[PDB]
């Protein structure tokens, strides 16, 4: 595989190794000034449209185009089918500028084909904090694949951020690009076992039986951290000082405001759920987990798995494991089918233990424009969406 587009692009080859001693742009001195004042070229039938994400039409037709559209499994089962809510508080977070949300329509039935959007934050990376874009649900319509739109659409967006003095982006992909900093497989942790045999999401084996499977991710109702309570508006600064100090540990994560701390973790039915323990005025302990449901193609039971996905928790009043095992109480409490987290962070030394199964493939980390050492995902403190 040639990589044509991404090695015209400021991002290492396949081949480039950097010591821990190197941790710079590959293109320093850029000028806001230089940067390209018109928009790319679409082949000839299709236009650029601006998305108002907070118009409720505009998000329901990106909703569209991801629920027909996006990331499906091997297999082609599953697709992913994130929320118009969820787009709403994905792409609305501090700061957020419209001008990063860009669809591609097709000029004749104006319907929208294609979608990519960034939106801002403080990335800090092996220690130095740099302004970047993160860049997600890159989508182009499945009738329109291999007609190198995504090249388009990724230097387009490219060029809007650069106006806004921005030089370097964060972004995730299963797909192998040059060149991952970090590479993290995922881990499943069964809850709703026979939903997950029936849908082909897991199996048996004559070792193991349906009863015998159930037996095994059965879990008890009663928490270990006993007041482990949905957050509010009040434990903003608390979350915002326990969670900032647990990340500077990592190679690579997000340096919060508290008001990203609002945003990303006041909770939202159906998108973003965060518990925290409060002992003395102080927030102790924080377990928060995301809504990513995959529709079910062809299925004459089931349209919808719905899936937890990890995203921050921390503890300094229990084991990480006490904790993780909550984390999967609460999210079965909110039927949830199946609790997903990956290899980052403290996640993996939870997984045997609490019965988590490897899944297949992984989630790359990249940056754009970035030079510096790639490191094992346990060093990774960073979780996009
Ligand atoms: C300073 C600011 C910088 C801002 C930008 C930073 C960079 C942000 C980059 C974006 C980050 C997105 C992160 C994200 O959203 C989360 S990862 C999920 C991406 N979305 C999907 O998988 C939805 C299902 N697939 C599709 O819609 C299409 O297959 C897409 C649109 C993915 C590719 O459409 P297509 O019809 O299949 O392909 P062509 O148009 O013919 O284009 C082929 C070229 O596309 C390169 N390609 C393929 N998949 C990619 C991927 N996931 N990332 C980056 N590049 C990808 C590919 O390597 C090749 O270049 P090469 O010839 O060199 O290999
Ligand atoms: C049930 C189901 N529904 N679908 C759609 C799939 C693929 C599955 N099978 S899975 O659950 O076992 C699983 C899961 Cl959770 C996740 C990834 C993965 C791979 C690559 N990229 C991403 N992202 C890209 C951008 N950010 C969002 C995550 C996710 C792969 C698998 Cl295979
Ligand atoms: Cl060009
Ligand atoms: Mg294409």
């Amino acid at each position: 595989i040639d990589y044509k587009f991404w090695y015209t692009q400021p991002v290492p080859k396949i081949n480039d190794e950097f010591n821990e001693s190197v941790n710079e742009p590959f293109i320093s001195d850029n000028k806001v000034e230089d940067v390209r004042k018109d928009e790319y070229k679409l082949p000839p039938g299709y236009s650029w449209y601006v998305c108002d994400v907070k118009d409720e039409k505009d998000r329901s037709e990106i909703y569209t185009l991801l629920t027909d559209n996006y990331v499906e499994d091997d297999d082609n089962i599953f697709r992913f089918n994130y929320s118009a809510e969820f787009l709403l508080w994905a792409l609305t977070s501090p700061n957020y500028l419209k001008t990063w949300h860009i669809g591609v329509k097709y000029d004749a039935s104006n319907k929208l084909i294609g979608f990519i959007s960034a939106i801002p934050t403080d990335i800090c990376i092996h220690k130095r904090t740099i302004k970047m874009a993160e860049v997600n649900f890159l989508c182009v319509h499945k009738t329109l694949r291999s007609k190198r739109l995504a090249p388009v659409l990724i230097k387009e967006i490219t060029r809007r951020i650069n106006l806004e003095n921005i030089w370097q982006a964060i972004y995730t992909a299963g797909v192998y690009l040059p060149k991952p900093v970090s590479d993290a497989r995922y881990y499943h942790r069964s809850i709703n076992v026979k939903k997950l045999i029936e849908i082909g999401f897991s199996s048996l084996n004559s070792r193991l039986t349906m009863s015998r499977a159930i037996k095994l991710y059965r879990v008890e109702d009663t928490l270990n951290i006993k007041n482990m309570r949905l957050m509010k508006k009040k434990d903003v600064e608390g979350v915002h000082k326990l969670l900032g100090s647990y990340l500077e540990q990592f190679n690579l994560y997000a340096v919060f405001t508290k008001e990203e701390i609002a945003h990303w973790f006041l909770p939202i039915e159906n998108v973003i759920y965060t518990y925290v323990n409060e002992e003395n005025g102080k927030i102790k302990d924080m377990i928060s987990f995301y809504s990513l449901p995959s529709q079910i193609l062809g299925n004459d039971k089931y349209s919808t798995l719905n899936a937890a996905y990890s995203f921050y928790n921390v503890t300094t009043t229990a084991t990480f494991k006490q904790l993780m095992q909550d984390a999967i109480l609460l999210a079965k409490r909110n039927n949830f089918d199946v609790f997903n987290a990956l290899e980052v962070m403290q996640n993996k030394s939870v997984f045997e233990d609490l019965k988590f199964g490897e899944g297949d493939g992984s989630l790359k980390y990249y940056l754009y424009n970035w030079k510096c050492a790639s490191f094992a995902p346990a060093h990774v403190g960073i979780v996009l969406l």
